[PDB]
This record gives C-alpha cells, structure tokens and sequence, in this order.
C-alpha cells in the first residue's frame, strides 16, 4: 500500500507515535517519506548483505528475521515480510523499541539527513488529526 501524507500522519498518530521519545509527528513522517516513499513494500538490499523492510525501512541485520541475513537478531521478534503488510501496526511498534534504543531517530538516515533540523511541522500541516 502506498500511502498519502495525511493518511499516514492519521494512522502513526492512531498508533502512538505523535511525540513518541519527544519526536512529534512530523519527524516520522518526513522519515517514512524518504524511507520508503510512503509504500510499506519497500525492499532494499544494503552491501552487507542485510535488507531493509517497509515504510520505515527497518533492517534485518538487527530488528527482523528475513532467512537470509547469517548472524542476524531479531530484536522486534518478527519476520522482516510482515513490515511490509498495509497494517502499519508492526512497523511502528518495532519503530518505537529502534527508537527508544538510545540514538533516537539518528538510526534512520534519511532522517538524519534529509528531516533533522528541518521544518518537519510542514509534513503535517493541512491534515485533519
Ligand atoms: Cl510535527
Ligand atoms: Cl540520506
Ligand atoms: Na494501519
């Protein structure tokens, strides 16, 4: 499912997210955009081997079990393929244990390089929430 911006602010905000860890909405929508373009099918392979899963990208190295990344953990406890379902539900719980881990959002590169320190309000304004 590709989402647009207003739903998906709806849906994170529905599931806990708004001001999660003190990052309010914006800052995990503008993330999910840049991840994945707002579409929970998004795949991609990193050179060590290990991919990154859904709209929030989350990586098989250390979040999800996808079979094929040796010496792996799988610290969300899910297969990666259920990231990628159009219930955002198991992106953002797992997002919320990625975040709370110690390094807030600076895990998600696109955030760090593309959101923080930005306008992020902006990726929520116009939305009824
Ligand atoms: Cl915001
Ligand atoms: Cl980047
Ligand atoms: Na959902």
């Amino acid at each position: 499912k590709v989402f647009g911006r207003c739903e998906l602010a709806a849906a994170m905000k529905r599931h806990g997210l708004d001001n999660y860890r003190g990052y309010s909405l914006g800052n995990w929508v503008c993330a999910a955009k840049f991840e994945s373009n707002f579409n929970t099918q998004a795949t991609n392979r990193n050179t060590d081997g290990s991919t990154d899963y859904g709209i929030l990208q989350i990586n098989s190295r250390w979040w999800c079990n996808d079979g094929r990344t040796p010496g792996s953990r799988n610290l969300c406890n899910i297969p990666c393929s259920a990231l990628l379902s159009s219930d955002i539900t198991a992106s953002v719980n797992c997002a919320k244990k990625i975040v709370s881990d110690g390094n807030g959002m600076n895990a998600w590169v696109a955030w760090r390089n593309r959101c923080k320190g930005t306008d992020v309000q902006a990726w929520i304004r116009g939305c009824r929430l």
